[PDB]
């Protein structure tokens, strides 16, 4: 594989740590990732091919990496940090998110709807929830501006850092998150991503609720054509419900853009107190 000096990090500068999940992702420590601070260690996530991996697996991993190079940096996406491509197997180094995906993060913060965790965490304010939504919309607005269409936007594909920064995941590569047009015609656009975001908003305000609970997949597209839409979560403002519903406009052209959603969420965040 051709070397790329803009991203290469010597292999011995990376201390492989524990599994993070399934190629596969391990936690690691990078020594001197910032060339200005060569004695600093930074926790990172690393992706590499699985044990019984194919040629297709390899070139997808490369495509993902090359795509990540082009998209550029934004604080609300999982950014590329480097790669080990030479002295052995391919490693792709990206930012680490210690607090899990948003779906788990939220569930684990439910009041003791059911809390599956034996290790529960502290309650989130109303302002925190809106601000989570705002950050995710910022992520997507940036991705949309670089002409990237996600296709599987959902709370499970948002990750949360140690500092509670929301970061879009796997943006360079389930039916209950798809716009109808994607579901039927396999037509994915920025507008279908906006649909997916509405579902993601509903997850936020159900603290990780499963969408369309009890509805079988088979039925769902029909129900959707007939104008079926999820009910408002028990604890969600009418305003934020309207945003969900706008995201779920049957006509893709009539949905708001991520640009507009960011603006709207910015206003709502500033209008929601830390105490309400
Ligand atoms: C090219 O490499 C990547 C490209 C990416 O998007 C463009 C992403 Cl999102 C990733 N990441 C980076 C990443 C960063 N931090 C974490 N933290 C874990 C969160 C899950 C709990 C422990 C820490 N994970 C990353 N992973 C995956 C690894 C597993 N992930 C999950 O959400 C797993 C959920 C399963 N539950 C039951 C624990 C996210 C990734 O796949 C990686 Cl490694």
């Amino acid at each position: 594989l051709p070397e790329d000096p803009r991203w290469e990090l010597p292999r011995d500068r990376l201390v492989l740590g524990k599994p993070l999940g399934e190629g596969q992702v391990v936690l690691a420590e990078a020594i001197g990732l910032d060339k200005d601070k060569p004695n600093r260690v930074t926790k990172v996530a690393v992706k590499m091919l699985k044990s019984d991996a194919t040629e297709k697996d390899l070139s997808d991993l490369i495509s993902e990496m090359e795509m990540m190079k082009m998209i550029g940096k934004h604080k609300n996406i999982i950014n590329l940090l480097g790669a080990c491509t030479q002295d052995g197997p391919l490693y792709v180094i990206v930012e680490y998110a210690s607090k899990g995906n948003l779906r788990e993060y939220l569930q684990a913060r439910r009041p003791p709807s059911y809390n599956p965790s034996h290790n529960p965490e502290e309650q989130l304010s109303s302002k925190d929830l809106v601000s989570c939504a705002y950050q995710v919309a910022r992520g997507m607005e940036y991705l949309a501006s670089k002409k990237c269409i996600h296709r599987d936007l959902a709370a499970r594909n948002v990750l949360v850092t140690e500092d509670n920064v929301m970061k879009i995941a796997d943006f360079g590569l389930p039916v209950k998150w798809m716009a109808p047009e994607a579901l039927f015609d396999r037509i994915y656009t920025h507008q279908s991503d906006v649909w997916s975001f509405g579902v993601l908003l509903w997850e936020i305000f159900t603290l990780g609720g499963s969408p369309y609970p009890g509805v079988p997949v088979e039925e769902l597209f029909k129900l959707l054509k007939e104008g079926h839409r999820m009910d408002k979560p028990s604890n969600c403002t009418n305003e934020l419900y309207m945003m969900m519903r706008d995201c779920w406009h049957a006509v893709p052209s009539q949905r708001p853009t991520f640009k507009q959603l960011v603006e709207d969420l910015d206003r709502i965040v500033a209008l929601t107190s830390n105490q309400e």
